[PDB]
């Protein structure tokens, strides 16, 4: 049930929800409207689940790739900022939140993965992925390891899969061909094979997740990790002297991270749309609002021109944008959910050894193109009981 007269905001648990809450407190000081920020697990799947029945948060934060699927499902209010407000954000960010001719979210910040390295353990980080096995062996001889990053989310392995030619959906001349999936071509195979070989050769562990990799890097056990700007705050707190730099190349080609625009959508079922717009435009998307969030966990390259002009001087933001330029902006099309599901399965199954790389990526190509298609529907949530009073 969406309560009228307050704002409930959902944002992922790796981002600056405490900073966002401080913007919420200022909003409440000025308007009397309470703002509650939450960071539920599996947020990108929980939101459409509950929003399809007319429930959930007033405002949902996620990278823009999920938002077309939400908008297709009728879950997002159309936003209509004044032209003067839109001009305060970089024009391309509005295109990341445009779906079937409608703006369906407010852009917040540009996210790209970078290579993060411990300068004391590895002052000259590898320019190539191919160098990493030898670096790990040298570090293993001294009780350390070269690289740990989250192997549970395909977001983190995609830059390497895409480096030598892997792609999600083919596009040209303003349109994707969503039946032309590029996760099983030679470049995709070569990239995932390199990753799986790192695991088979004991340079990484298939079970490593976000927390395990973060703990190992921030405690100086591994020389490198792969992560986004939000992760820098926890490293700042640690004793690690780190750099943020370009991802290693593979087969002479840049790693190509999928670039996300962290975006704020308004639940189409929210009875607080006017307050949500006021909060997002006049409190969050200001220098002071973004500062509060960014101070908690860095946002990346923010969409708000006035504040990005400050942040762009940070060499970590420069590295973020160098990696971003070498990658691709994620599609926001609904089939992105099938793509991510397919690649997640393939990476997990190839890394664990349940399938070979070639078997896993053959399945992933057919899954993303033909054999997976998610449709949200309020019926999926109904439970029938003998008495109609106990149904729901
Ligand atoms: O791993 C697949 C996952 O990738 C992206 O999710 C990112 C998100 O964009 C970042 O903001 C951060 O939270 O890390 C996530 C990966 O754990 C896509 O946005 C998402 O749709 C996709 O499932």
């Amino acid at each position: 049930k969406i309560e009228e007269g307050k704002l409930v905001i959902w944002i992922n648990g790796d981002k600056g929800y405490n900073g966002l809450a401080e913007v919420g407190k200022k909003f409440e000081k000025d308007t009397g409207i309470k703002v509650t920020v939450e960071h539920p697990d599996k947020l990108e799947e929980k939101f459409p689940q509950v929003a399809a029945t007319g429930d959930g948060p007033d405002i949902i934060f996620w990278a823009h790739d999920r938002f077309g699927g939400y908008a297709q499902s009728g879950l997002l209010a159309e936003i209509t900022p004044a032209a003067a407000f839109q001009d305060k954000l970089y024009p391309f960010t509005w295109d990341a939140v445009r779906y079937n001719g409608k703006l369906i979210a407010y852009p917040i910040a540009v996210e790209a993965l970078s290579l993060i390295y411990n300068k004391d353990l590895l002052p000259n980080p590898p320019k190539t992925w191919e160098e990493i096995p030898a670096l790990d062996k040298e570090l293993k001889a001294k009780g350390k390891s070269a690289l740990m990053f989250n192997l549970q989310e395909p977001y983190f392995t995609w830059p390497l899969i895409a480096a030598d030619g892997g792609y999600a959906f083919k596009y040209a001349a303003g349109k994707y061909d969503i039946k032309d999936v590029g996760v099983d071509n030679a470049g995709a195979k070569a990239g995932l094979t390199f990753l799986v070989d790192l695991i088979k050769n004991k340079h990484m562990n298939a079970d490593t997740d976000y927390s395990i990799a973060e703990h190992a890097f921030n405690h100086g056990e591994t020389a490198m990790t792969i992560n986004g700007p939000w992760a820098w705050s926890n490293i700042d707190t640690s004793a690690v002297n780190y750099g943020v730099t370009v991802l290693p190349t593979f087969k002479g080609q840049p790693s190509k991270p999928f670039v996300g625009v962290l975006s704020a959508g308004i639940n189409a079922a929210s009875p607080n749309k006017e307050l949500a717009k006021e909060f997002l435009e006049n409190y969050l998307l200001t220098d002071e609002g973004l500062e509060a969030v960014n101070k908690d966990k860095p946002l990346g390259a923010v969409a708000l021109k006035s504040y990005e002009e400050e942040l762009a001087k940070d060499p970590r933001i420069a590295a973020t944008m160098e990696n971003a330029q070498k990658g691709e902006i994620m599609p926001n099309i609904p089939q992105m959910s099938a793509f991510w599901y397919a690649v997640r399965t393939a990476v997990i199954n190839a890394a664990s050894g349940r399938q070979t790389v070639d078997e896993a990526l053959k399945d992933a190509q057919t899954a993303a193109a033909h054999n997976v298609k998610f449709v949200f529907d309020a019926v999926t949530d109904i439970i029938i009981k003998e008495n109609l009073k106990d149904c729901g």
